[PDB]
C-alpha cells in the first residue's frame, strides 16, 4: 500500500 | 495531489 | 485531503 | 508531503 | 498531517 | 512501513 | 514500492 | 501499476 500526498 | 495504491 | 482504507 | 508506505 | 494505521 | 513527512 | 518527486 | 504526472 502506498499513499503519496503532495 | 492523492496518489493510493492498494 | 484524506484516505481511510481496511 | 505525506509518503506512507505499508 | 497525521497518519494511523495498525 | 515507512512513513516520510516533509 | 516507490515514490519521486519534485 | 504506475503513475507520472506533471
Amino acid at each position: 500500500a502506498e499513499v503519496v500526498f503532495t
